[PDB]
RNA sequence: AAACUUUCAACAACGGAUCUCUUGGUUCUCGCAUCGAUGAAGAACGCAGCGAAAUGCGAUACGUAAUGUGAAUUGCAGAAUUCCGUGAAUCAUCGAAUCUUUGAACGCACAUUGCGCCCCUUGGUAUUCCAGGGGGCAUGCCUGUUUGAGCGUCAU
């Protein structure tokens, strides 16, 4: 598998990878932009809070007509949401991803997440059907997810 | 300052253009004359050790016979020197057969798997009732035969 943009060395990193996921393609984007640079404990904390409906995830690009809140006030911004199915592909891609790491051999102390992107994937179609007697499309946005962590150094 | 917005590049994505290919088409030319009541074309249904189709076939049902070549079929299983043989094969050829219900469609009828009559035979105590099996029952027209009708008409 050929991955994105990588600026590291490969053997110490550990990557994961899903395709063909039918989460929304726009809120996995900020749900995976939210934990960018980040370290690995820090992220899996923070991505559990928001289950618990504390510590939320900022929605900055895909923002438009949405709610605001206040658990927005550590990113700056003041709209925010929380994603629980986004949060769970990426939740377990995390995980997929240590395991890759410790079975190369590195310590999960100090990785960090370097490289995390999100695409978008083939829609999936049905129809909805409106009034006089005109259908229009309802399809889904599906989405990858690819991942790699990497130990930290100087 | 970040986020955001925009521009370019790399990598990855959506999407499937371009390039190359092509058991297909189209056009031209040459040759041939070969459907059907001896039941056509077409249709319905069904058939394979495992197939829904396409292709093939018809209760002898991806086929039987005959002829030729001469050892395969193959997705799997199952058979196998039968392989110096009357002989493998989703082979080729094809002259012998089968060819369900239909259909010009032919006992009558058909939105019915409806209702009959005749002959021979078998069974049930059976020229008469029931069942099975086989074979028959259309119309128009022609030739001939057979039986007839008519003070139309001849002779005795």
């Amino acid at each position: 598998a050929r991955y994105g943009a990588t600026s590291t060395n490969p053997a110490k990193s550990a990557s994961a990878r899903g395709s063909y996921l039918r989460v929304s393609f726009k809120n996995t984007r900020e749900t995976a932009q939210a934990i960018n640079g980040w370290e690995l404990t820090k992220a899996q904390k923070y991505l559990e809070q928001v289950l618990d409906h504390q510590r939320a995830i900022p929605f900055r690009r895909f923002n438009s007509s949405i709610g605001r809140t206040a658990q927005g006030k550590e990113f700056g911004v003041t709209k925010a949401r929380w994603p629980a199915k986004s949060v769970k592909f990426v939740q377990g891609l995390l995980q997929n991803a240590a395991a890759n790491a410790e079975a190369k051999g590195l310590d999960a102390t100090k990785l960090y997440v370097s490289h995390i992107q999100v695409n978008q994937a083939p829609k999936q179609r049905r129809r909805t059907y409106r009034a006089h007697g005109r259908i229009n499309k309802y399809e889904s946005s599906p989405s990858h997810i690819e991942l790699v962590v990497t130990e930290k150094e100087e």
